[PDB]
C-alpha cells in the first residue's frame, strides 16, 4: 500500500539485534528498512565511557539523517528509551521525518526538561533489580551514571513472553549503557519547531512489565500522540513478540504519513 | 544391560566474525537436557570489546577459552563444541588444558591433526572453497611485522553459502552482529604443530550435514579420511549452521556424546 | 603630578581554531611586570576536549570564559585581552559580568558593537577579505538544526596573512596545534544584540597594527569609526600575530590599560 | 650532504608541539620532517583513557609507516619514552627504518622485558615532585595509571634551561598521560629480527636533570648504541636547547644511514 523507509532505533544496552524480526516482516511488505547501533551498543566499537551525552549516543543517528538524499523523508521507530533519539533527531532534522513511533517507549515533550519522563520512568519503575551500577566522568567533569542490566530484570521485565531463544540472544550480546540523566536535565528542551511539529505515534501493551500501564498511560495524558496503537498481550519487546501486529501497524503509518 | 545417562559442561566455541550469539537456540535446548553451557566469545568476536587489529595469531583470538580452562575447578572436565574454524581453538586448547577435556566435538568444522602443520586444513578448505563471493578483504601489520589478512564476510555468501537454509530472522540476525575475522593463515604455517599428547590425545566427533553449502561434502569427507574422527554423525538436512537449522538433532548427537565420554 | 602604576589581572582570549598557546609569549611577558595572567581555552580549541560539532553557538563555545568570571572572588575585576575574533567573547562575557570587568582590549579584534546585529563585524570582515585561500569549509547540523559552516586554516594563508612575520619555530608550533573553528555567523545572526548597559558600558581599548595582513587597515579603521574605542594604540610592525611579533610593544600598552582602568 | 626523511616522536604527555624548533631546523638542510601526535597527545582526539597498551598509543606512528611509499626509509627520532615506540614499530617495519635516534630517551634491549628500562627509570628517579596521577580500568580489566605532570617538575626537571616562552607553552598544552608500565611487563620481548637489527644512535646530556646521567650511562653500558652523541649543557629538552647541536648530529646520521 504506501511502502516508506523505516529507521529502527534500540533502547540503552541493546542494539540493532533487538530488531531482526521486525526488519524482515517489513521488508516482505515492501518497505525500506534501516537498523541501526547507537554509540557503544549492539557492534559498534565505541565504549560507553567515551560517551558523554545522550545525543553524542545518537550520532549514528544524527549521521544517517544528515547523508539522507535531498527529499527523502523517514518513520523513525524507537522503543523504550529510544523516544529521547527520535526527539533530538527530530529537532535537527525536522524535515526529513514522516513520523517517530514510540513502542513502549518514553515519550519526551516540550514543556519541560528532556530528563522529565526519565524521572519519571524511575519514579514508577524504582528497582531495577539484579541491575549493577557504575560511573565515569565525562571530559567536562560530569559524573556518569552506567548499568549492566541485570539477568532476573531482563526475563521477567523485559523480555517476559519471549522465547528461550530470544532470551538468550539478549544476553549473548547486552552492553553497559547510560540515561545519561543529569546532562538531560542540563539540556535545552526539545524544541515546538523541530520535535514538537512531527506526527507522532505510541505503540504499547498493558501487559508490558518495566513500562508499566499507569506510567504509560500518565505520558500520553501528558503529551497526547497522533494515534496510540494498543496491542494485546505480548511484552515489553512486542517488536519479538508481536511482530507481525507492529509490522501491521507500521503499514497504517506509512499509509497515513507515507 | 547397564544404560549410562550423563549431564555435561559443553563450552561453545562460535567460528571468526562470528560471536556466541549463533549458539543463541542450542544453549537453551542443551540446558533443557539439565547440562550447564557455556559459551564465549573470542577475541574482538561478538561483543567482546578488543579490535581484529590488536589480535596477532589465532592463540591470541583464543584468549578467551584458554583463560576459562584455567579457571576450571580441580578435576572439572569440559565438552567443546567448535563450529567452522572453531576446531583450530579446540586444538590449540588441548595443547594446554588435556586433562579438563572430556571430548572435542567438530561441528561443520576444521579438524586440525598433529601430522602436518596448524595450517593444513584451511589450506585444504581454501582450495575447496576459493570464492568468498562478496567477501571484502583487509590488512594489517601484526606486532613482529606479519601481515595478516581479514575479511568481512559479504551478506549473499552469508545468505546462500553459510545461513543457506537459516530463517530471515536467523541471517538478519547474523547481519546485524558479524564482525571482521581472520585466519590467521599465515601465522599458522609458522605455528608449532598439535601434540599428541594433548591434541592428539581427546576424544573428537565430528558432526557435518553433506547439504552444507561452503564447507563441501568433498573436503567434510577427506577430513575424516585425513584424521579418523573417533566418532561421526552426518545430520541429514539442514545447512552449515545446524546449531540453527537442526537444533535438537544437534543436541541429541550431544547428549550420546555426554553419554559416551563426559 | 601623582604617577598611578597598577598591577591587574589580564585574562587572554585567543580567536576560533587557535588555543591558549597564542600566549604563550606574552603571559610571562605580562608576568614579569608583576601582573597575573589566566589564558583560557575556549571549548573545543587548544587541548579543550570538545570537539567543534559538540558546539552549538559562539556562546556556548564561549563558556570557559563564562565560568571563570562566574567564579571570580567577589569585588574582583579583570581586564579581557581578545585577539582577531574574541572580540565576540568579550561582548558576550560583559553582557553577564560587566562588574567583573575593569576593561575590554581589542586586539587586531573584530569590535562587536550594540546598535547591529552580533554578527555585523564579522560580515564586514568576510567583504573585506573573501578568500580565505587554501582554507578547507565544513558542515555540520547544531542542535535546533542550523547548519554550521567550520574550517581548518589553510598552511599558506596561516603563513601569509596571519603569521606574516612571525619566526618560522612560531609558525610551525600554529601548524602543530591549529584545530578546527567556526565563527558560528548565522547562529550570531539570529542572536540579540549586545546591550548598552553590560557591554555598552565596559571600558574599550583597540590595539592594531596596519601592517596587518587579514584584518586590514581599511577593515580596523572602519571598525574604529563604526564605534569609538576609549583608547586606540596603532603598533608600528609587526603583523596578525601582534603578541608573537611585538610582545614587548604589547606588553607595555597593556600596562598603561591597567594604569589607566584596573 | 644526505638529505633525509625524519619521523619525530615526542614523549608521553607533550606532542609534536615539542619539535616546533627542530622541524624548521632540519628543513633548513633539505630534510623532509614528519612530527606526529601520539594517541591521546598534543591535539590528537582520543582521550587517554580509551588506550589501552602502549602498542595501541603508537598507533599514529604505526599507521603513517604503514603507509610510507615503498621503497621509503625514514630515521625515527624519540624523545624520553619515545624510545619504545622506536621499538615497537622497528618489530613491525624493520625495513622502513634507516635508522632509531634516541633523545634523551628509553633505550630498550631485546633481553629483558619491554618494561625493564621504565623500572630501572623510576627506580633512578622515583619522585616525580608535584605529579598527579590518576586510574582507570582498560578493556581487557587491567588497571592503568595515568599522570598529569606537575608545573614544578616541568619547570625543574624536564624544562629546565628552556626559556620562558618554552616553559609556557608547555604548560598550555600539555596532557596526560601513561606508561602502560604493567601491560609492557607483560609484552613481548621486542624481536631480534626488527628492533634487534634497526641501526641505533644515542643523543644525552649529563645536564638533564631527570634521566640522570647514572640511569643514562647504565642504558648505554645495558644495550650499547652504534653511536652515542653526548651535547654538553642544554636540558632534557635537547630539541629546544640545543636545537642546532641536534640539527647538527641529526645530518650525520642521515650521512651515516641515507
Ligand atoms: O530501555 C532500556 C532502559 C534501560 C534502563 C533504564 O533505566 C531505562 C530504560
Ligand atoms: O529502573 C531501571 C530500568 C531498567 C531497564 C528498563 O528497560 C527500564 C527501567
Ligand atoms: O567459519 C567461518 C569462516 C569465515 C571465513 C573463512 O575464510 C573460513 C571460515
Ligand atoms: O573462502 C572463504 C570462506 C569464507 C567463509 C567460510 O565459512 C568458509 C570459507
Ligand atoms: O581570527 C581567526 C579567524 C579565523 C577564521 C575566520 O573566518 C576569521 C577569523
Ligand atoms: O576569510 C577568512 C578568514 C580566515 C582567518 C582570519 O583570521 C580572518 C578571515
Ligand atoms: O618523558 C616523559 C615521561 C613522563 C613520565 C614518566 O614517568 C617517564 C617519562
Ligand atoms: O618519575 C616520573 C617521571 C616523570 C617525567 C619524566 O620525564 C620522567 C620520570
Amino acid at each position: 500500500m504506501v511502502t516508506a523507509h523505516f529507521v529502527l532505533i534500540h533502547t540503552i544496552c541493546h542494539g540493532a539485534w533487538i530488531w531482526h524480526k521486525l526488519k524482515p516482516a517489513l521488508e516482505r511488505a515492501g518497505h525500506k528498512v534501516t537498523a541501526l547501533d547507537m554509540a557503544a551498543s549492539g557492534i559498534d566499537p565505541r565504549q560507553i565511557e567515551q560517551i558523554n551525552s545522550f545525543d553524542e549516543y545518537s550520532e549514528p543517528l544524527l549521521t544517517f539523517l544528515e547523508k539522507l538524499p535531498q527529499g527523502e523523508k523517514v518513520i523513525i521507530v524507537g522503543e523504550s528509551c529510544a523516544g529521547l533519539n527520535i526527539a533530538i533527531a527530530a529537532d535537527r532534522y525536522v524535515d526529513k521525518i514522516a513520523a517517530g513511533v514510540f513502542h513502549n517507549s518514553l515519550l519526551p515533550d516540550t514543556v519541560h526538561s528532556p530528563s522529565y519522563t526519565v524521572e519519571k520512568l524511575l519514579e514508577s519503575f524504582p528497582d531495577a533489580r539484579d541491575t549493577e551500577y557504575f560511573t565515569f566522568t565525562n571530559i567536562t567533569g560530569e559524573t556518569i551514571t552506567t548499568m549492566k542490566l541485570g539477568f532476573v530484570l531482563l526475563r521477567e521485565n523485559l523480555f517476559t513472553k519471549c522465547t528461550d531463544g530470544e532470551y538468550e540472544l539478549a544476553k549473548m550480546v547486552m552492553r553497559k549503557g547510560s540515561l545519561f540523566q543529569n546532562v538531560l536535565a542540563q539540556r535545552p528542551k526539545f524544541t515546538e519547531k523541530g520535535y514538537g511539529s512531527i506526527k507522532k505515534v505510541y505503540i504499547w501493551t498493558d501487559q508490558d512489565k518495566i513500562f508499566l500501564p499507569d506510567f504509560q498511560r500518565w505520558q500520553i495524558a501528558n503529551y497526547k500522540p497522533d494515534k496510540v496503537y494498543q496491542v494485546q498481550g505480548g511484552d515489553h519487546k512486542l517488536q519479538l513478540t508481536k511482530t507481525e501486529e507492529v509490522a501491521h501497524i507500521l503499514q497504517e503509518v506509512a499509509d497515513a504519513y507515507a
